[PDB]
């Protein structure tokens, strides 16, 4: 079992950044992708980003170069960095792994402009 732990989000202007977190607990080391999805209402759940143990990474086309996914292998955490925001980065964020099923609470980011 590994326990994921979405921290961070927060309410920000068109432009602006945020920085989620993902930690991870327990059995990490048989996690080899961690990735962050994104949900919005009425839609469904979307890839944001990727990021796989040797730290090669993958993007939606809709947030390349301005989304960063890193991780620190010291600490179990993955991180989205949320930079050049607008509109449509507003969604719950999600972080789970290469196993698909249980996702974490995850949490809330509002883009206004
Ligand atoms: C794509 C991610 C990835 O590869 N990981 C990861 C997973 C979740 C969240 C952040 C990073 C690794 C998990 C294992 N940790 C080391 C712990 C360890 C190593 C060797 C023996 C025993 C324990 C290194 C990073």
């Amino acid at each position: 079992q590994v326990q994921l732990v979405e921290s961070g989000g927060g309410l920000a202007q068109a432009g602006g950044s945020l920085q989620l977190s993902c930690a991870a607990s327990g059995s990490t080391s048989r996690v080899n992708a961690m990735g962050w999805y994104r949900q919005t209402p009425g839609k469904e759940r979307e890839l944001v980003a990727a990021i796989d143990r040797s730290g090669a990474t993958v993007y939606s086309e809709s947030v390349r170069g301005r989304f960063t996914i890193s991780k620190n292998d010291a600490k179990d955490i993955v991180w989205l960095q949320m930079n050049n925001l607008t509109t449509e980065d507003t969604a719950v964020y999600y972080c789970r792994s290469g196993v698909l099923g249980s996702w974490g609470l995850g949490t809330q980011v509002t883009v206004s402009s």
